[PDB]
RNA sequence: UUUUUUUUUUUUUUUUUUUUUUUUUUCUCCUCUUUUUUUUUUUU
C-alpha cells in the first residue's frame, strides 16, 4: 500500500492522465442468462498494481532500448 | 355249337465375340436516417 501510494505520488509530481472507460460487468447463472447488470468500477489496489507494473513494464523498456539500439 | 388278323413313345449337337460415372436451359432485380468513425489506461 504505502509503495504504491507513494511512486503515486511521485508519477503524478510529474504528473499523468488518469481518466476512465465505460464498462460493465456480466454475470451468468447456471442457466446462462442475464440474473443481472452490474456498472465496475476502478479500485485503489487496481491502481497500486497498475503502478507497480507501469514503473516495471518501464524499467524492463529501458534496460532493452539501451540493451538493443534499433 | 361263335374261329382268324389289324407295327410304335422326333432324328441331331464337340458355337466366335476386342467395353466403362454422367448425358440437355430459364431473365433483369431501390438494404430508411445522431455522427465524425471510437481508440491511452489497469485489473483475465
Amino acid at each position: 500500500t504505502d509503495i504504491a501510494r507513494h511512486v503515486r505520488a511521485k508519477r503524478d509530481g510529474c504528473g499523468a492522465l488518469e481518466l476512465e472507460g465505460v464498462e460493465v460487468c456480466v454475470q451468468l447463472d447456471d442457466k446462462k442468462n442475464i440474473h443481472d447488470l452490474i456498472p465496475k468500477q476502478p479500485l485503489e489496489v487496481h491502481e497500486t498494481v497498475a503502478e507497480c507494473m507501469i514503473l516495471a513494464n518501464h524499467w524492463v523498456a529501458k534496460k532493452i532500448w539501451e540493451s538493443f539500439p534499433h
